[PDB]
């Protein structure tokens, strides 16, 4: 629950990361770096103001935050989308620092943050998919109203992506013009119907930009033998006024089972109306979608077809796991207005150390292979040596 911390809680990280996207194309630049970072996150515990107010304490925190990263490959002068780029001079970084703070204040179930803000939502979620991670600068309040529901609203002002150093306005691009937004409103709502079925609304109003509507739903059916996840998940977007004409809805139906060690997933995504799916400049990923991946199959009209299979390995090699996904998207036209199709695959290994010399060691290895009948085929290799410690 939300104002529920007792003790300080600090991380320190480390994380060196190789990421080389290679077109097929000879034409064409290969993109990527290879970086050296450091990171120290802290979150206080809630403190016990003396204001009581029907038998529940008025409380006070503070969190904060600051990740360092040194590019160690030479300069490719063009943009990674790791670390920043310099467009001017087209000149990715040497290095970049990113650093914010978030006062708290709490009662009983409620929590008030104002500052940095790590969010875990439709259009502002989680993103470590890189070197530095992506957060938030703005207002909210979250709530356990009831055993059942959960609330949370906001309003965020700025994003800091993953890629560069500061707080700046969101914005959405189309034919080279780009334009910003002054905030971010938003409400989700997360409701429990019964012990193995849940839902989510969520509703964001981008200013200036669009509208976006979210429900989730996700039923868990658990067996002797296996465990049945059945999610079901719709997007709505549409502009706020008018500028860019955004008509899109996202349906999507995910089929996930865990038998022993293994997993098997299917999935089915269907992209509907005038537009394609927007997301925000920066990168930021939406992954609430059924399968965030590298290239999102969220083209105008597109439909894919996702299968995912996966291990853990923990009776041969604890620490280790492997999944592979594949997906298949069609129905889209290019630029020329000819039919198109595209596949993507993902590999993606994990191997946490176990030594206690080595503890909070971890590697990670990801590869991705892009194909599009019209457009730019690439293989993508991610590498990861990740230190974390928690204290
Ligand atoms: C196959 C395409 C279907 C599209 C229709 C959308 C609705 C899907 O919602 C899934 C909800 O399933 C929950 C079933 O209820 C079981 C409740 O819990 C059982 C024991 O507590
Ligand atoms: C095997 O069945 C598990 C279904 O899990 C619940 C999801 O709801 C499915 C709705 O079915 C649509 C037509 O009745
Ligand atoms: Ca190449
Ligand atoms: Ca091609």
């Amino acid at each position: 629950n939300p104002n529920q911390q007792t003790e300080d809680e600090w991380k320190f990280t480390l994380k060196n990361a190789y990421i080389n996207r290679d077109f097929d194309n000879d034409a064409l630049k290969d993109t990527g770096s290879w970086s050296q970072a450091a990171s120290l996150f802290y979150k206080s515990k809630m403190h016990d103001t003396p204001l009581v107010i029907a038998d529940k304490p008025i409380t006070i925190g503070a969190d904060a935050s600051v990740q360092y990263a040194v590019r160690l490959s030479s300069d490719k002068h063009v943009a990674d989308t790791v670390l920043p780029f310099n467009k001017e001079t087209q000149s990715q970084a040497s290095d970049y620092l990113k650093y914010g703070a978030t006062l708290k204040l709490g009662y009983d179930k409620t929590l008030l943050s104002v500052g940095e803000l790590w969010l875990d939502l439709p259009v502002t979620a989680v993103d470590a998919s890189r070197q530095l991670l992506t957060s938030y600068w703005g207002t909210n309040l979250k709530s356990q109203l009831s055993d059942q529901l959960y609330a949370e609203i906001g309003r965020v002002e700025k994003v800091s992506p993953r890629n560069e150093e500061d707080f700046k306005k969101f914005s959405f691009t189309a034919n080279g013009i780009t334009k910003e937004s002054d905030g971010l409103n938003y409400i989700d709502l997360r409701y429990q119907f019964t012990p193995s079925l849940k839902g989510e609304y969520y509703f964001g109003n981008l200013e200036d930009l669009y509208n976006k509507h979210y429900v989730g739903l996700e039923h868990t059916w658990k067996q002797p033998t296996f465990a049945l996840t059945s999610k079901f998940k719709y997007f709505n977007a549409k502009d706020d006024g008018n500028t860019f004409d955004i008509d899109a809805e996202n349906i999507g139906l995910l089929e996930t089972v865990k038998v022993k060690n293994h997993t098997f997933g299917l999935g089915y995504q269907q992209i509907i109306g005038e537009s394609a799916y927007p997301l925000p400049d920066g990168f930021l990923p939406e992954t609430y979608f059924i399968n965030w991946n590298a290239t999102g199959f969220f083209k105008e009209d597109e439909k894919s077809y996702h299968v995912m299979y996966g291990y853990d390995f923990k009776d041969y090699i604890p620490g280790l796991n492997a999944m592979v996904k594949y997906v298949y998207g069609h129905d889209f036209k290019a630029a020329n207005g000819e039919k198109n199709h595209e596949t993507e695959s993902n590999v993606i290994l994990n191997y946490a150390f176990q030594q206690p010399l080595l503890k909070g060691f971890a590697l990670q290895y990801i590869r991705i292979d892009y194909n599009v009948k019209h457009g730019n085929d690439f293989g993508e290799d991610r590498l990861f040596v990740n230190y974390t410690k928690k204290f």
